[PDB]
């Protein structure tokens, strides 16, 4: 297999994942049958290092995947994007950590919650961690998890990063009763007095520096993309896919409807939505590609580009959502029924919107600072 | 010289053209200086056929040029784009028409007014043209002009296209007293009982077919580019350049302010305003130029351009204009009181874009119906 | 007892009604206790003729009632407005029809489905009625219904209006499973080969004519108000009400987070102002109309046109402001129990009616502005 | 003569002022002819106290008049509202200051520049005032001016207000070369070492407290009206008026194209949607802009006090009115297409004029919106 054949296989899955969207929403977590299928065609290998049988691929092709997934099932696209990018994150961890996860089984999955909703206290050999983390999309389908939060040594915050912990050392509290992305199963992770070895903590600082241990062995270009582009993009890409899905739905339904042998108003709003969605994607995937092309040539990623990515990325979410709102309003009465696909895309996108990577202001201030000749702050870049 | 060095030389014209902006406006048409500088650097040869010394370039580079020009002077960018693209249109005329225009002096320029404000009636060996055509940008700097309209036979139209007429067979009436694009000198061409030979008419139909006569000797891929993308983009590219100009102006001004205030307010909204406009401007340009390059790449590979792509180009192009103007308005508002001065560039960029917006190729509805119809399955 | 006291009494039901919102949503119809309480304080009497113990009130006070209800429970306010204006409509039917509905018990309620999803075929003594009408909000709580349709006389439509049919002659099909307005129970009404007497049909023409049989016995100025304002307003008023509900909900929660960001202040202020604007216009137009009727004057067509352009605008404004507050609410708004997402979901469901369509209203108004003649019958 | 009389008379001034519109722009200040006619119909007496022969009128009628004037000539509506309102502001100064201004000639006019671009230093019996104040609309037509700034006692700001200064003690610098409101002649005021006595300064705080001197002789309810409503509304009213002007320019032009295609034959829903939305939005700018003023005045005329929440609501609605007017004008102007680019097209003038007006400090949206949000949230509070 290679990157392109995995994409082809994913195309083939779309119709079945689509028909399952209701059931997916019902389960409040991905159906085992779709996760298995994904796993079987190689989706999770996509951004996985080749030392573990993976494809350590071009990041643009991976998001292009998630966009397809989200274009038939919001929750499927959302979880896939997030779980997949974890196999990219784990590659920046040092060999020891990687070994524990994929040693006996390379198709092992990791979930996460990067918001600092807990902490790890220094002991001999690493960390003693406690906290309750929420929103771990797809945690129901993973054997390990990351959790974000500071390192506290003798009181006070020294580092901030992610801790890697096994399913057996955290409880999963089912509190996923929300208005959108219902089937993401983004439950809550309870960590009590769990020791985590020093080789299962990765610093963001380290990642920024290109001194993350795992890079020695995993030297493919893709493992040097900035977290600030890679992570928020994992959030925006599926949302963009949701707009594509909402668009196709509405077009189908509006097509039959306007074959009655004029209605300029209906045409305009479809042309505008189509163009805004296209602009979202071009920018999002475009900044991703500009950065990977640079790394591929051995060159370095200038701050200006990372800042442009952040502002375009929050913007992409904005215009995907605005388009979906206009396509929803236009679908009229028949979009109100609990089964109607367009209303699902609309609910899902709005749920996704609350994710922190989507806060427009945060991202615009970073880009605004850079244009105005100001020192960087916000590390989410 | 090639396309790339012409692009490079145009960068070095930018500062002087910038400084000339007010003079340009006050003239109510382009200054001889600037027209001569563009000619000398080879700008007008960009889309000109090879057999005449032209570079028959990648259409995307021509448009990058117009963008840069318009980012310092709205009127220059607007005129340059329009008169430049006419060297493209003429390539499609059959050789004889070309010979009359370039045969003695290959640097000869042509203007146009494409909206149907007259007509040609069939007679022995051509047509009898009558009409009054407005909005001929840079007409004072051309010695031929295109005029658009139907060919009428015995009462009903039997064709539609462009008539190529020399300086001496039409009158220029100065009517350019407007709120924006004042330097464009977009005056009115008056044509009375003028005979045009058939080899100086060109059907739009004949361009779509690829039956247009000039195509035989002018074989480069650029000349297979669709009229429906080339002409509207010629209008959009400069409007987007103006948005770039507006942006740079507002950032230079506002930047000196946020710095300095950085020593004992905090105006997060000044940065939101700036991040949003740069994003929307980038998007306009990516789509506008993106569509150009997709089409050209197809042609370069001896492939054909699918109808759906041509319809995306139209929806994107009118949208591009819209993104630009909307972004310029936000920037203009954000510049506050200083932007009102007659000598502040941002109010010129703003008036210019709004004046450019009234062009037919920018009507959004008309383009959106086209893309909608295609989406919906309709004709 | 009068409209102001009914109004003040409605204030008291608000806390109970707000707390019942979730139970109302789960029930998929209004809980019996809320219908009972509304009947107790006299809400259904508000637009009802005096001969039936009704208050035949100034309609601005009725709509102000629905707004208050919708600000604590979107479904309650929606159902109350619609069922409540039905007592206005019946007053226009001739005396005998009112007799049959209210003579025995004046507290009897009526539901509707006005869209023409069936028809009435002329027969001996009246009509034979057939169809399946959807979206009958509050039908579970009514013992009669209106269904909209044409009158068919020998295969050709000769009239259009409403037929009034008793519970025993139609079936209620439970099909109400929706993203919002869950508590409205807008189920479907199945009507098979049902005879309706001539006196239980009212033409819309006759309602515009002022020849509706009921005006002889019910001469209060409120019954002379135009259907084109009254009906669409019973849809818009509650929606505006929901915006008020969403606003209060968001200010309360966000207000504590703050006693712990100018951005939050801006969203809230634009939202507050756009909501206020929507209400002022919607209720202003209704009040101006009634004032003329009450003075003995006629309503000019231009006021009616304005009512309609403002009415669909009020909805747009309300829904945009809700959309902004709901976004601002962020993560908390996602829990299935969050009141703000209910308002958000209820508002967008109400938007599909059907009478919030802006184009139709705006065409009516544009035509009038352009001096074009009245064509469309509104609604 | 009363306030309704003056209004009626202003109506018959409209066509002339409309006709003058272009001449006005080119002058870069209002024509003596206009100013003279406004004076003669009694426009400037509207908010002037009765002791000076003024009408001390219902301020809603005042703002209505500026709307009307601004609906035919933006500059004229702009200058008129601003200079007219100064007769209101002067009413709050000490009786002595009113005497100096209107003692001989009750029709004398005042201009202003209210932003702190200078300062007054405490000296015996008054202040020593220095500064360069820009943007003084209509100054070429006034013989007095207000200039705003803090009072500096021993090098520290200890109060804030307006200083009243006669023409002989300041220079009018001509610098008005702008893209819009060309005819307002909003030039610069230079004041160098000018003594201003105690009684020709008015603290904003004192206006708020109701301790301003003028209240001793001017008891009419209009003078209890808040500065934070009167001053910003004077900026917004004319702008809404410009929006009314553009609306009618557009409607009469567009109507031909739409009626012509009404049978043969293109249908044009877009054009009517666009006109319905603007009309509704302009109507909404006016309802709340004038409603807040009416609600305020209705309280004062009945001896009641104005609650802070109305003043805060007034401010959110006033900057919001400006915004709505400008968004609507933008849409109408775009829609009017190529004939609207002409130097003689009124709409392009309304468009440039409204966008010039927008830069005024009283229109900044965030400041007003922060005031209103603070109040909704409990936060402690100015305005203008």
């Amino acid at each position: 297999r290679d990157a392109q054949s995995v994409l082809a296989a994913i195309d083939n899955l779309l119709p079945e994942i689509r028909d399952r969207a209701q059931a997916t929403e019902d389960l409040r977590r991905l159906p085992d049958e779709t996760v298995k299928a994904l796993d079987d065609v190689g989706f999770f290998t996509l951004l996985q290092p080749q030392q573990w049988g993976g494809l350590q691929c071009d990041p643009a092709l991976f998001f292009e995947a998630t966009r397809r997934l989200a274009s038939v099932c919001g929750s499927t696209g959302w979880v896939s994007s997030i779980v997949g990018v974890h196999n990219w994150h784990l590659a920046l961890f040092d060999q020891r950590a990687q070994e524990e996860v994929w040693g006996e089984d390379p198709s092992t999955r990791i979930s996460s919650s990067y918001a600092p909703m807990g902490a790890g206290v220094v002991v001999d050999g690493g960390y003693l961690v406690n906290g309750s983390w929420n929103w771990s999309s797809g945690c129901d389908h993973a054997s390990w998890t990351f959790v974000g939060g500071p390192v506290i040594k003798d009181g006070r915050p020294v580092d901030f990063g992610s801790f890697l912990i096994p399913r057996s050392e955290y409880e999963i509290k089912d509190v996923w009763y929300v208005v959108g992305l219902r089937g993401t199963g983004s439950n809550t992770l309870v960590v009590k007095d769990v020791f985590v070895p020093r080789h299962r903590f990765l610093s963001y600082k380290a990642m920024n520096d290109h001194t993350a241990g795992g890079l020695a062995t995993n030297s493919a270009p893709v493992y040097k993309m900035p977290w600030g582009t890679m992570h928020p993009t994992t959030i925006s890409a599926p949302i963009v896919g949701m707009a594509y899905g909402a668009y196709a739905a509405h077009v189908e339904h509006q097509g039959k409807r306007v074959r009655a042998a004029d209605d300029p108003f209906a045409k305009v709003r479809i042309a505008e939505a189509a163009s805004d969605i296209d602009a979202a994607w071009r920018q999002l995937i475009g900044n991703v590609s500009d950065e990977y092309a640079l790394l591929a040539a051995g060159k370095e990623i200038p701050f200006e580009l990372r800042a442009r990515a952040r502002r375009d990325q929050v913007r992409a979410t904005g215009r995907s959502i605005a388009s979906i709102d206009r396509l929803f309003e236009a679908s009229g009465a028949t979009a109100l029924s609990n089964e109607a696909p367009i209303q699902r895309f609309w609910r899902d996108a709005h749920a996704g919107r609350v994710h922190a990577a989507n806060d427009p202001e945060r991202a615009y201030v970073i880009f605004g600072n850079h244009e105005f000749g100001l020192p960087p702050g916000d590390t989410m870049v």
